[PDB]
C-alpha cells in the first residue's frame, strides 16, 4: 500500500 509522512 501507499505512504505518507507529513511532518
Ligand atoms: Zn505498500
Amino acid at each position: 500500500g501507499s505512504n505518507q509522512n507529513n511532518f
